[PDB]
């Protein structure tokens, strides 16, 4: 048993809810929250900007030190950093950004990072401002992630559509 509440079960291991991932992280304090990161760990907008703002910019300070030491992530890659006040850990995962022209086939590689963690609170990768089709992102998630994932969908109207179209 875990502390996640009000989720619709989609599969054996994937759950979904209409929720603000920041508010959800603050309530649950999960072991792992996933960030919709870019390769520079520049947390400006979407889930990254919102998560970073909730940490009072401590996420960005830690991220800048990580990049200064290690250089940029790969598209499809990830790193584990602190969860600050939101979670034990933050898994920063880089899905492909369609609005920058990145290969959508890298979305499966991005979701494979989730399999290194038994339970995660996450957004849909490559969705929203990343420019990919969220229905596609949910399908790749269900077909790739084998660990237990609690998906927070921010947009109410998109959520109504993801549930009603899910196969
Ligand atoms: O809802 C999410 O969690 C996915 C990212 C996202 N997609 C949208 C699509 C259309 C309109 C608003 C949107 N807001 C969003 O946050």
């Amino acid at each position: 048993v875990n502390s996640f509440s009000g989720y619709l079960k989609l599969t054996d291991n994937v759950y979904i809810k209409n929720a603000d991932i920041v508010e959800e992280a603050k309530k649950v304090k999960p072991t792992v929250v996933v960030n919709a990161a870019n390769v520079y760990l520049k947390h400006g907008g979407g889930v990254a900007g919102a998560l970073n703002k909730a940490t009072n910019n401590a996420m960005q300070v830690e991220s800048d030190d990580y990049i200064a030491t290690n250089g940029p992530l790969k598209v499809g890659g990830s790193c584990v950093l602190s969860g600050h006040n939101l979670a034990k850990h933050c898994l920063h995962v880089v899905g492909p950004n369609v609005n920058k022209g990145e290969d959508i086939q890298l979305l499966k590689s991005a979701y494979e990072n989730f399999n290194q963690h038994e339970v995660l609170l996450a957004p849909l990768l490559s969705a929203g401002i990343f420019g990919a089709d969220p229905i596609h992102s949910l399908r790749v998630c269900v077909d790739t992630v084998r660990t237990n994932v609690y998906l927070a969908v921010f947009d109410k109207n998109l959520y109504d559509k993801l549930v009603s179209s899910f196969l």
